């Protein structure tokens, strides 16, 4: 009943792989529902096209700023932000997907795929899914961060949608 979506990537726009997600959308319906709906696109923006500005191997991968493409944009279909729902769900290993913020009650289009264990942003960030298949993938798209996070190739959403 949970809602899966899937992220097509590319590389300097040569398809690497797809990524599904699980959406908690039991626990978190608010959070689940903005990445649904802004991975299908079906109120007219959302993450199709987007980079990922931001890769730390061994930590975890950034996206989801479709207006500025760096970090300091996007937008949820709530409007600028939306607040924390909850934290019941915790980082608990790789695979967690997980929402990018700048301070409480600040979230928007920002998310992060953990690559590691990061329980120091339980209570901070709202966990909201998981990936379901395609973590391969995930390792592959690691591979071409640092430890800045800027990557050494443009990381890209080619195709996304509900599955």
């Amino acid at each position: 009943v949970n809602p899966t979506v899937f992220f097509d990537i590319a590389v300097d726009g040569e398809p690497l792989g797809r990524v599904s997600f699980e959406l908690f959308a039991d626990k978190v319906p608010k959070t689940a529902e903005n990445f649904r709906a802004l991975s299908t696109g079906e109120k007219g923006f959302g993450y199709k096209g987007s980079c990922f500005h931001r890769i730390i191997p061994g930590f975890m991968c950034q996206g989801g700023d479709f207006t500025r493409h760096n970090g300091t944009g996007g937008k949820s279909i709530y409007g600028e932000k939306f607040e924390d729902e909850n934290f019941i769900l915790k980082h608990t290993g790789p695979g967690i997907l997980s929402m990018a913020n700048a301070g409480p009650n600040t979230n928007g289009s920002q998310f992060f795929i953990c690559t590691a264990k990061t329980e120091w942003l339980d209570g901070k960030h709202v966990v909201f899914g998981k990936v379901k298949e395609g973590m391969n993938i995930v390792e592959a798209m690691e591979r071409f961060g640092s430890r800045n996070g800027k990557t050494s190739k443009k990381i890209t959403i080619a195709d996304c949608g509900q599955l």
